[PDB]
């Protein structure tokens, strides 16, 4: 039950590439299709920019009348032509480096100040970036829906024509996110007023859970400024639902305008979040889609890899989001809609022999489809590039269709995976171990981000200690899910809210990595999870509050926890490990009441114990650790070691990285190299040995028959 | 000509590793000192942990009476047996991830609150961290001179003994940059008081820079908060330079007591700055020292070089780094105090043949000496340790010095080293281009920086667009230097401050990246210079204001410039490149009378023009470019060709990197790989090699 694509009923493995028509001399259109169709790709993909067909206001042209590569109709004559399925992708936003991010000038130009994102005083946060739910921005939107979306409903594969998928838009909220501020805008206003009042109905029941002294909704205003009451906490948390649900409506608005036209095919969107070759803040920006993922079933969405190197330095960051995806989206392929081929910027080298190893290390790690992006340069015409005239450097193919040194490393990974993917795609790891994704802990794009120009939550501030954004960070995303991948141990992430009990028993563990806060609903799940027989990892704290910071003793109560919060030495001992470094002096001490003291502070005070709960086990420690210090994996090893959790095999050399991927017919083991040096090294199954060489930043695939 | 190190009246490569005795087994003290000797090292470096000696107030262990590793005496034995020289530390804070930063418990348990460091508010920033200058914390400092520096003093290099350098205390100033937080401690703001007095000498003086409108001394408070007015901009600036005078103050002290034991050695101290792999803050570090390095000609700076990898991501930190070092102390060797070896980190890994890269790429770079940190590995005794029990990771020797991988790689770079010491140590580049270090634009560690979370220092607010860190991180450090290292350019760096007219007329070009303000002194420089016959590149603003944001027009008015700010596109095209991407929207758009555009905004507005002046030339660009395209590239490799400058060697491969160093008789060309990638390229003057992806390949040739 593994999800894939599907092809004439057969498991098929989506490879795309990224060509832009646009950045193209047209004499070589045909050119670069038959050299993407040569690799064994089965699908191209290209935005359809607003700014390039709509070359002035009500003037479109699609065929080429007035520049040659405006000719989107003979480029999708040529993609059937060639055998080539096609993505288009019309925005209105496409990013793509384009000027004004492919918003047409006169656009910018005409539209009145209230079409913008303002800032909490009201100023324009950036002239490229429009309020999304602007009146004026959707009328011009759907005027070039009007003209673009005929073109492409009648060149779907329905109509025998080659386009399968549209994506909408382009990475909501990203534009936003990177500006470093939040909108203001007054649609925005209103609308976040309107949620309020058909959230809590009377003015009595927000003070209630607020404890606010508001005399009326007329008295509430958009929470803006630094989180310094509790009260102010609640507001920015609304706000943060407010902002899903608006994304939710942008994305309704533009599918229901696209359906209206008899387009029937696959809708996507594109998840943005990494930067400097790391997406530790990607799970803030997936977390911002949860509304739309609970309202559109049909909306696939899929991952923008950028991790311009492969070292361990960053081997962790795709495996947490191809595995985060899967938790918020389990009813679809795990899938790359932009997938790293060469660079976007000049100064930020994407070597060929890199990318070859994320390339397999995706597939190692339960990637089922792939468009490569940029499969082929790009030259703006026209001055359209928006930080110079070349698109993308260290392609498959050059601007001019030559072949440059990744269209090998692209046709070698195409070939396996075309010669394995009906066994490939079909395989699945055996994860014996749970990690919870709790949503609201991502939920502080408004007030903590790497990229908030504003620090505005302070939880000292609100009498707490365990700050949500460092405990996703530091204690979940490069803390646990890297040490257990270091430690090559399979994890599963299952999104906990309106979970299934039945969907966490399967596991011999489930892990949470817990603030001071929890909903009453996951309180609750995780009490019934240990009652009737799972095994609980919980750290570094049992939750009081729930997420409006009031009173919440639900999981407390039912495992019959006592705890005092004292200051020590941030190094404590765990499991007979001494020295193992803790991120905060605040630490939860438990009497040792029908449990085992497992953890000690400096002064011997128990911070971590074992119970029995009902048919259940529990394991809480007091304490905050991620991946640090050597002290760290030791002690996630004896954690996962406690209910007799086994890595598939045996490897001589602790820094190799392994995935075995099986079904009933196949087993592949994936070796990953993610070290600068050549390793000679041993391995078994862990029911002779057999010896491998794996040169610096490489891998190594074995498949067996059984 | 070039600075270097002396042994037995020859050029002597510095090759010292760190070796923590108070963190090894004392049985192997020696085997560790053996296993470094035998990779042809000279020296060995090691704190001395105040902590670890004083163990209770006034009882003082260095001879291993209750803990064998308190047996200093021994190591020092060890040392002179096993034919190694000895760098000590003895603090007071030596950090080195030592519990309290080596600071001992009893001393912070007893210390009244007005020793702390303390916030505006009158709190206690760290329990850890002490006011340098508080009389009780000098009081008890000197106390542990007291019994430390008679032991330093018998066994240093003046009495013949192995102690050749010694470390006074250790980063000063770090604990103020990695927080944000200035020290508000009445002593400090008192002392702040007196530097104000000194600098205006009546409150009406002061009034008239600050625009202020104090009636004495006695209203004036130190600066905190954001700066909102360009008065709160006057008082911070000068904030950050009294901090400058009391760093100085403190290590003068700290220097004054030592000489009183007769330690006559050469002193150092240790610039931190590196974070993540990049080092593009060191140089807000290295002018916190500005005032030390000016009244300490006997003090030795070294550099903290943490590159954590090899890339082109990092390739030109080091570089960087090394030349702002040499402008700031050109009578000393450019060395490296703490040189990285293993990691810090467990989970930030140091591969051996990554670092083996770094080691040749920094002899490329003019490094003249090193100090391997951590030679050795370390295990913390009972708990002195701030993170777990183990002191740094792939090292060359682990804590019970088992040769791990790095150990053969230091043996291999340390006999190329000892083989070409004599000849390399007297070679340099020859650098036709001298870019320009302002160090006013660096003086914002407590209101700008990568550290700082929330930034104090908001320019617009001010009525200005060029940010000075931004101009000198983005524009100068990633970019300009960045550049000039990718197109092998040579390039030397020099302090504008007090700087000789003669020591920039060797140049065929000066590069200054300029803001909207600079001082009288470096304008009426920069015009001399000109109209002598220099030839200036200055971008992307003449400047209209000084260091307190008060007209000052001297380079704008002597060269003729006039111009207008205005909006336009980022993108400019200029010398015939199109589409230059520009950081800002407003430009300088420039009056061309006498003179030549050569850059246009998108509506073709002159945006950067060429002139005579007097006997000299002017190249000026109202636009702001870094190096995030090829253009970029393109940009500079134009500017660079306007005087004829040309590389030292054509390489078939532009992604290569190489150094030519030479003297008289001897030229080594140093070719640097930076990508994963196996390169083959030929090179020939203004023949066909192979490097491994992120390796290096040395040439000599006989001249
Ligand atoms: O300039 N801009 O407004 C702007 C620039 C870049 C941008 O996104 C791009 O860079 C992000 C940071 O690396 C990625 O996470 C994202 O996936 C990618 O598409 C969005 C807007
Ligand atoms: O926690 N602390 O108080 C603390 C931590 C680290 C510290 O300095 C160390 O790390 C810096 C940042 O990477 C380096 O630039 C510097 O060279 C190195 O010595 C100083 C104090
Ligand atoms: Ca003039």
């Amino acid at each position: 039950s593994e999800k894939y694509f599907v092809k004439n009923g057969q498991p098929h493995f989506l490879i795309s590439g990224e060509v832009h028509y646009f950045r193209i001399n047209p004499k070589l259109w045909r050119n670069h299709l038959q050299l993407l169709k040569q690799t064994g790709a089965d699908t191209v993909s290209t935005y359809i920019p607003w700014d390039w067909h709509e070359i002035e206001e009500d003037d479109f042209d699609f065929e080429g009348k007035t520049h040659p590569a405006r000719n989107l109709i003979r480029f999708i004559k040529l993609c059937k032509e060639e055998n080539l399925d096609l993505i288009v992708k019309p925005g209105p936003y496409i990013l793509a480096e384009y000027e004004n991010q492919g918003l047409p000038s006169w656009l910018l130009k005409k539209l009145s100040k209230n079409a913008f994102a303002l800032d909490e005083n009201g100023n324009v946060i950036s002239p490229d970036l429009v309020s999304y739910l602007s009146d004026e921005f959707l009328e011009y939107t759907f005027k070039w829906y009007d003209k673009v979306m005929p073109i492409i409903s009648k060149h779907q594969k329905e109509h025998y024509g080659p386009i399968t998928m549209m994506q909408l838009c382009n990475e909501i909220g990203v534009f936003q996110w990177l500006s470093g501020k939040s909108d203001y805008n007054p649609k925005v206003i209103n609308l976040y007023k309107e949620f309020i009042i058909q959230r809590y109905k009377t003015i009595e029941k927000l003070n209630s859970v607020y404890s606010t002294n508001y005399n009326s909704f007329d008295d509430l205003k958009a929470p803006s400024g630094k989180i310094k009451l509790r009260s102010d906490y609640c507001a920015y948390f609304d706000f943060h639902l407010f902002f899903r649900e608006y994304y939710n409506k942008y994305i309704s608005i533009l599918k229901n305008k696209i359906r209206s036209f008899g387009i029937n095919i696959k809708l996507t969107h594109n998840i943005p979040g990494w930067i400097y070759g790391n997406a530790s803040e990607l799970p803030m920006l997936i977390s911002t889609y949860s509304e739309i993922m609970k309202n559109h079933p049909d909306i696939i969405f899929g991952l923008d890899h950028i991790p311009e190197f492969v070292s361990f330095r960053n081997a962790h960051s795709d495996l947490a989001c191809n595995k985060i995806l899967e938790a918020m989206q389990p009813e679809a392929p795990v899938w790359a809609a932009e997938f790293q081929a060469g660079t976007r910027e000049h100064h930020v080298k994407a070597y060929a022999k890199d990318l070859e190893t994320f390339y397999i290390a995706s597939l190692a790690h339960g990637i089922k489809g792939f468009n490569y992006y940029m499969f082929s340069q790009g030259i703006n015409p026209e001055g359209k590039g928006f930080y110079g005239k070349t698109f993308y450097f260290q392609t498959a193919l050059d601007a001019a269709s030559n072949k440059l040194a990744l269209y090998d490393s692209i046709k070698k990974v195409n070939r396996f995976i075309r010669k394995e993917q009906k066994d490939l795609l079909r395989t699945n790891v055996n994860s014996e171990i749970c990690v919870g994704f709790y949503k609201p802990y991502f939920f502080t794009e408004l007030i903590s981000s790497q990229l908030l120009k504003e620090k505005k939550l302070n939880v000292e501030e609100l009498g707490l200690y365990i700050d949500p954004r460092f405990l996703r960070e530091e204690i979940l995303f490069n803390g646990l899910l890297r040490g257990l991948q270091t430690l090559n141990y399979n994890y599963d992430v299952v999104d906990l809210e309106n979970c299934d009990l039945k969907s966490l028993t399967a596991y011999k563990q489930l892990w949470i990595t817990s603030a001071e806060f929890m909903d009453a609903e996951t309180q609750n799940l995780l009490s019934e999870f240990v009652l009737n027989g799972g095994n609980l990892i919980l750290y570094p704290a049992v939750p009081t509050l729930d997420n409006y910071l009031n009173r919440c003793e639900i999981l407390k109560n039912n495992f019959g926890i006592e705890f005092i919060t004292k200051d020590s030495s941030h190094k404590v001992s765990a499991f007979g490990i001494e020295d193992v470094f803790t991120a905060f002096s605040k630490k939860q001490i438990y009497n040792d009441t029908n449990s085992k003291p497992i953890a000690f502070t400096q002064e011997n005070e128990i911070c971590g114990i074992r119970k029995k709960i009902g048919k259940g086990e529990l394991t809480i420690l007091g304490f905050a650790f991620g991946y640090t210090s050597d002290e760290h994996l030791e002690l996630i090893d004896k954690l996962v070691k406690l209910n007799k959790i086994k890595r598939e095999l045996f490897v001589s050399d602790k820094d190799i990285q392994f995935v075995v991927r099986e079904n009933n017919k196949s087993r592949y083991i994936f070796f990953l190299n993610y070290h600068n040096e050549r390793k000679t090294f041993n391995y078994r199954k862990s029911s002779k040995s057999e010896e491998i060489s794996i040169a610096p930043f490489s891998y190594k695939v074995i498949k067996e028959n059984k």
